[PDB]
């Protein structure tokens, strides 16, 4: 079993709903996707998606993803796609970092390994955990009232978690606006829901502490990614009673080790293309699970191809530690593939078809930008 | 004085009341007890009980106790039952750990030593402290109002302490359910009571911090066994204002030292069969009292036999530090022995007779399953 | 695919070479082994072995292992043996701890999966890393001159690492003797060798610091398992410049996390049946690798069934962090299975056959003592 | 069983041998001993001794011991002497601290308990451990060359453990003198020997670090009681690879916990009348053994009566943690009682019920007080 051909495709994914806003005046109107197919000598095709949340979320951008694949793709031609640790080593030995580029390749290799074993990917990654995976919303920054409404649609649509973006500048209202945002987004809360306030590494410690003082007592909320640096996050941690989830700061396996060593956080936001694919998602899940860390299983953003990997990984994750999977279908307007995984009975369930369980609308991708 | 004969009995102890529920979906209908008699060349008989809380509470199960006794029982034959430290060392060089096994032998040797000295066990373990010992209930998991009613019944029986089992899954209602169980169980509080919220090692730190957030301010409560590991408990400890009591994680004397070195807790749940008998209970008492740690003197569960060891130990513990003895009679329905220790006048007083003070019902125990 | 039948075998494994000695007066003459076969509805057979190092190395003994299997083996009947994480989960909610009992079953389930897939276990566990794995001898306790000759004898056979067992009483010469056993064992050292001084949890901090003072400067040795407990190991660590490897103290994935949080060691002795099988070995490897900890891949002791498990895991471990695989063939005389894995070209290489690559000698294990 | 009478005695215990010097210019020619008997209504008699090492070793002196007994002894009239924790409680409720005074009472109560059970004390305190207990050779403050020769003497007589006293002022030679003494006393060492450098709380951190720097590499040595306070000792511990044993700083059970919490030492010097008798020696042992700390079992000083308590305690101690018992008979000339426990650098506790003492009541003088 051998990789013989890799094809790189590029497409645009339009935002669903308004401009997506994060802290620091970042705004996103659409997303540039890199979709990779991999073929074996035996005739299997694997699919992987990598789409940076534009160019300003972490140190990655779609054009960089493609430039890294120019090195990574030919490096792994003629390798056995089932030897996931050794493929990973070959990529590392080719090019340090650039996990966004590793991800699309790694996912497609896993998609193949699963099809070869005639198993859905959740049964290749530990085994299906019973019942559907609950799903989490992505609530762009807006006014408290507009945010609380986006929470309300998602609830009606059957979402159980909400990730509400915060991080208002002083000019915009500061910590008082963020505190109002949080109280408003929790106002219509019902039983069994879970809330995450995501600052996207955008708060000063001073702002976080002022926000925490303004929040009313007695709220059930988890703070995500409050600061831009490790040292800031450690200061806040010494002075914050709320659970803390790290996201942008946890990219590698050794970042997770640093967080354990410093007792930095109570949870991790694992994003498939941020961590670098299925392989590191599994290593990082194993580290986080040993540490008692809760895990929201996500991606930066993507199509149904990205969603498929998210759902399969979420579906083999211990329910005790899992804090929802991201439904990226709520996030863009695109239609790149078919997957049978609707929102019923509390969440989404991974399909039973071998591999990722996708039917890729190959005409929606356009002709490969590059082939190896 | 010399140990001549050791009999090993097996008997089932039914739960008093309905299903007993712990965190993690653990459910209990009855408990597999192992009762041991030890006989001397002077025709003294001593009794000791070890009953693991099924197979899922700590790394112990009844079949495991019996298999360990296959090693331990032959190894102490011929020893003077009065040389507690030398018997302890003989058990240790025969088999590491398995303190549930040591417990049964160890208790029966102390029962002998007390009888030979012509004193009740409490007067051999430092001396009776005046007045009855307050007793604590075990309030199994249920809805808040169901739990609240169980507390009422025990309060009416004259119980001063209540151990309330917490630890709901997200699907069950999560921290908010746990917060409601606590407030409900505390709702009819009268002066002089003491409450433990025991999660039996089943919270993530994320769940715990959310729960503590949800609790109203101004409660008098002790949190017990929140987390499944040392690193997780350390992390919560840094961010928790409530007294913390450790249970499952404190098994050896060296565990208590580690708890001191890391300032990990304010109190300890000492369980006769988890610590491994009267000898380690004494050493651990000494260590805890020096650290000004409060101690609740309990067992996993048991008949009147276990209750006798518990009560004598508590009866010789300083009142300043003692936070109840477990009335195991309120937990099980079985009558394996008679003991003169009614709840009245504030709690239960240890019998004045020599040894444990038990009149054992040999008929209730069945034919020995093994003899040495 | 479903597990249909589980057979449990008991045999005895005689020590190769003279009586094997450990710190604290422990001596081993033979080992009581538990061997498990597992059978699927498709007629595949898997094998696994678990043999505690007698009764006195960790809290484990063969009788307890067999007792635990009475709970575990029926628990997993009918499960798909390829779902390692859900099998693990089933085992943990049946019975806490007893990783020795999980190991035999866990390894047999991996054996099956590797067969079902048509792959050597090393290509199921990341991929074969090129070249033979260096093997480590096991130098039992004796006189400095006797130890130094055992080392010589293993060196002639092409062993590259040596684990030298230290830890003398004051009556036998204390620290100074240990310092002699080490200098002696290192005196015929050739290029490319690696030495561990293993005290098997048997030194006091006072003895270990005296020993360190006594050692001549300029030595290349790693200290292994110096002290009995977590708190003692931490005091030593604070005052010890030598790399330190932890063994008995690391059994669970959470133990390894605690070691990282406390910066307690530079390496870990992973033993297949102490960790509890292929599944936790892979989890602990991911944690150790992320932390940059070197790993010696070993087992307590075993036949060829134990050895196949070791060698397949070591063969897929990054060479950068590996610190030898234990060749159990030099520790015991038994021949319970056939395996084509000779010492040549610098160490042993995992066989190429599907699964463990064993030809088991089915009458050398004798009629099963229990079947489910 | 009831305590009916307590007699308090005072006798002087002349030094055996040369005048004993400690650090900071401390000097001693005889010791003021307090001996206590306790009688029960069944006619059993118990004996205990407490004798502070003059007036400057720790916060205790014989006149203070006796003033304290004036409160403590009447407090425990009427109690069952077997109820050691409740007697200890009564004593704490009566008078804070003064563990020297508790000691004499607590030891005599245990002596009774052991007699009433027909067991030697060692078998009341966990059970006899096999073999004799090593006893510690003491090497007084004096010149280096002199010191080494006294070690050669003690070695000749079969002693394997030596406690060597250090703590020279700058005038007298400073850390250099101390480094010389140590290197000397180890210079002709043989297999199986154990050495302790005892500063008796008298070094500054600066002195101690200069000493440690001036010492040759490769020495097997334990450092005892280097500094006068908790914070100084914590400073030195941060910068000291040598095993460290604490003595004067460890008096109560809570002292030992503070030591664990701070990771302050690897051993403790337990002294019967510093800790306060058998009851706290036993609590302290259990704490120390759980922490993996080695223990030297000693007393401040005393007659055979103090020796009996040390010896029964040492004899029930796990051997891998024990670092010698002290033979107080080598320290004083007093002949207050007979015990069959002769020395090979070693001694075994007698097999008689209780302490195994034949006390010469007359040798003690007329009680200074009766209750």
């Amino acid at each position: 079993l051998k990789i013989t051909r890799i094809d790189i495709h590029r497409t645009d994914l339009p935002v669903r709903g308004g401009v997506y806003r994060l802290s620091g005046g970042r705004e996103y109107h659409s997303y540039d996707a890199t979709i990779v197919s991999i073929e074996t000598d035996t005739g299997l095709t694997g699919w992987g998606e990598s789409t940076p949340f534009g160019s300003t979320y972490i140190a990655a951008h779609a054009g960089g993803t493609r430039a890294a694949l120019e090195l990574l793709a030919p490096a792994i031609l003629g390798m056995d796609p089932r030897q996931h640790d050794r493929i990973w080593d070959r990529m590392r030995d080719t090019l340090k970092g650039h996990r966004d580029a590793r991800a699309a390749l790694d996912i497609a290799c896993w998609d193949i390994a699963a099809q070869a074993a005639g198993l859905p990917l959740c049964d290749m990654t530990g085994g299906r955990v019973a019942g559907p995976v609950p799903v989490i919303s992505s609530i762009g920054g807006d006014t408290p009232e507009a945010m609380r409404a986006k929470v309300a649609r998602h609830r009606a649509q059957g979402f159980k978690g909400h990730s509400i973006k915060i991080g208002a500048s002083e000019a915009e209202g500061g910590p008082a606006l963020d505190a109002e945002r949080i109280t408003a987004c929790l106002a219509d809360r019902q039983p069994g829901e879970w809330y995450l306030a995501d600052a996207n590494n955008g708060l000063t410690v001073e702002h976080a502490l002022r926000m925490l003082s303004l929040l009313p007592p007695g709220l059930d909320i988890v703070l995500e990614a409050p600061c831009a640096s490790w040292a800031e996050t450690k200061s806040l941690r010494a002075r914050c009673a709320l659970p803390l989830l790290l996201d942008e700061l946890i990219q590698t396996e050794t970042d997770l080790i640093a967080a354990i060593r410093d007792d930095l956080c109570d949870g991790v936001g694992l994003k498939v293309s941020k961590q670098g694919g299925i392989t590191p998602m599994l290593r990082q899940r194993a580290i986080a699970a040993a540490a008692g860390m809760v895990m929201s299983v996500q991606d930066t953003v993507g199509s149904q191809i990205s969603f498929a990997a998210i759902l399969h990984l979420a579906q083999s994750t211990p329910r005790h530690l899992l804090r929802c999977a991201l439904d990226t279908r709520a996030m863009t307007t695109a239609e790149l593939a078919e997957i049978d995984a609707p929102l019923r009975d509390g969440g989404a369930s991974a399909p039973s078809d071998p591999g990722l369980g996708l039917r890729v609308n190959r005409d929606a991708l356009g002709t490969p930008v590059k082939t190896f």
